[PDB]
């Protein structure tokens, strides 16, 4: 019920986690999605709750359900200050809205069903389509990749202005397999 007041906050790595772009003079950041349950690490605006399909479990900081299922755990979304060269993360509050639309679709999938360990090096953008595999363009790819590129990320997705284009969610876990640049 309660947003601790802190400047930020350097956080050990996270057993796993996803780094997403967040589109809001248009202003571009990264979200973590690290398991576990840390709403009062969140502007209070972002503190809405939205769940994966089917009783699967759920994220903080993130608007809208999700058109699929999750892997039974509770996660929350927290604004990406840096990550260390440790993999420590830095988080700190911003006054914003939570995640909007489909854009999260990508690594949210990518976190549930083939991230177990570890943090990909790498912003991921994209809508999930009906087969629950193919990944569909999105808006503001170009801001998109300037908040990636900001902290050094590569930004990953299917479309015009991504680093590295993928089709589906399996070529997305598999450049987590074999890296970028």
């Amino acid at each position: 019920l309660e947003s601790a007041n802190y400047e930020e906050v350097e956080l050990p790595p996270p057993s796993k986690g996803v780094i997403v772009p967040v589109v809001h003079e248009a202003f571009g950041s990264l979200a973590i999605i690290i398991p576990g349950e840390y709403p009062e690490l969140l502007d209070a605006n972002q503190q809405v709750l939205s769940h994966f399909a089917n009783d699967t479990g759920s994220v903080w900081g993130i608007g809208e359900d999700i058109p699929f299922e999750g892997d039974n755990m509770c996660y929350t979304a927290l604004p990406l200050k840096e990550i260390k060269r440790n993999g420590n993360i830095v988080v700190e509050k911003i006054f914003a809205g939570p995640i909007m639309g489909p854009s999260a679709q990508l690594g949210l999938s990518l976190l549930v069903n083939d991230i177990e360990d570890g943090v990909p090096r790498m912003v991921f953008t994209g809508e999930i389509a009906d087969d629950e595999e193919t990944i569909i363009p999105i808006c503001g790819v170009d801001i998109a990749a300037i908040a990636a590129h900001e902290q050094g990320l590569p930004l990953i997705g299917n479309q015009p202005g991504v680093d590295e284009e993928v089709r589906n969610t399996s070529l997305a876990a598999h450049l987590i397999q074999t890296g970028t640049l």
